[PDB]
């Protein structure tokens, strides 16, 4: 079957915890051998969303979990559209996205991950991060002139960043991640691999579209120019990172109805590992409402 096919498939996206990363060789950006089409695929990710809107309402009702989804992406992934297509199926009151941008003052006088301590889920609650914790291994190793006013860094001179100043930053997310993981809350990541290629032609496509001409900024580009170093602690990052307990996903992102398909199912997936089930009626509570509706007829 279709699904069974599909199913498989998305075991290839694991990053396993002892696997060693290429982006280039080991990680499709785009899928050639899909197993439906995207009639088919917008079916299916409807039903899928439906799924999740149950899950969720069974997570705020009764669930003992919180869940934590982590979506990282080059610009121009889809990573904001996927984000926007899964929520829009879900109830507001349990889900929260936490789009994080450059961190306030005040959040510069903390550690790099107290803001992302502070903003996790409750119990019972789902949390988006669109852009997350592993920002400060991705954009800040990029451009390591960042970690200067980092008052909680220790570094003065970019020069003092090295490979262990990194490696030590893996083994602080994943004891993070370890302890909500023993305390709660289920994690999810997700990079969407999008191919310089096709990044460049959905940046043109949004140039030529005057309905999204003002959101552009000055700069906006910068980071295309800086793609292998961004590759490279992409790599470096999903090789230390994946646990099993808190595993990556690594998304092909150049079809945008196949991202989200796969993104949907991974997540329906993993959430119907809990079991999660509708409290039920007790022969008390079932006694008290038969009370409450005679009382109603009694009028
Ligand atoms: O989903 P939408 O909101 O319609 C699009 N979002 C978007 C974000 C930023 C920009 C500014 C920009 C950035 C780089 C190059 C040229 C222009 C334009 C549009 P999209 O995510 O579908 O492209």
């Amino acid at each position: 079957t279709d699904f069974s096919k599909l199913s498989k498939y998305v075991e290839t996206l694991r990053v396993k915890p002892k696997q060693s990363i290429d982006l280039k060789k080991d990680f499709d950006t785009d899928y050639d051998h899909k197993m439906l089409t995207k009639e088919e695929g917008e079916e299916l990710l409807n039903l899928g969303i439906s799924k999740l809107s149950e899950i969720q309402e069974k997570l705020y009702a009764s669930g003992t979990k919180s869940v934590l989804i982590v979506f990282q992406a080059m610009d121009a992934a889809g990573k904001d559209g996927t984000v926007k297509h899964i929520m829009t199926g879900l109830n507001p009151q349990g889900v929260k996205v936490t789009s994080f941008k450059v961190p306030s003052k005040i959040e510069l006088s903390h550690d790099y991950l107290w803001r992302h301590y502070v903003a996790l889920p409750a119990t019972g609650e789902i949390g988006i991060f669109n852009r997350s914790h592993y920002e400060n291994v991705l954009v800040t190793r990029v451009h390591p002139e960042y970690l200067l006013s980092e008052q909680t860094s220790g570094v003065t001179a970019i020069e003092q960043v090295n490979q262990k100043f990194w490696d030590k930053r893996f083994q602080q997310i994943n004891n993070f991640e370890q302890h909500i993981s023993e305390n709660g809350t289920i994690v999810l990541k997700f990079f969407l691999h999008v191919s310089k290629k096709e990044q460049k032609k959905r940046f043109i496509e949004r140039i030529e579209l005057d309905t999204k001409n003002w959101k552009f900024s000055t700069g906006d580009l910068k980071e295309r120019a800086h793609w292998k170093d961004y590759r490279n602690a992409y790599e470096d990052m999903l090789a230390n990172t994946s646990t099993k307990q808190a595993p990556w996903f690594v998304i092909p992102a150049d079809d945008k109805w196949f991202t989200r398909l796969l993104i949907a199912e991974i997540i329906c997936t993993e959430l119907e590992k809990l079991n999660l089930t509708f409290p039920t009626v007790s022969l008390e509570q079932k006694a008290e409402l038969e009370k409450a509706k005679a009382e109603l007829v009694a009028e």
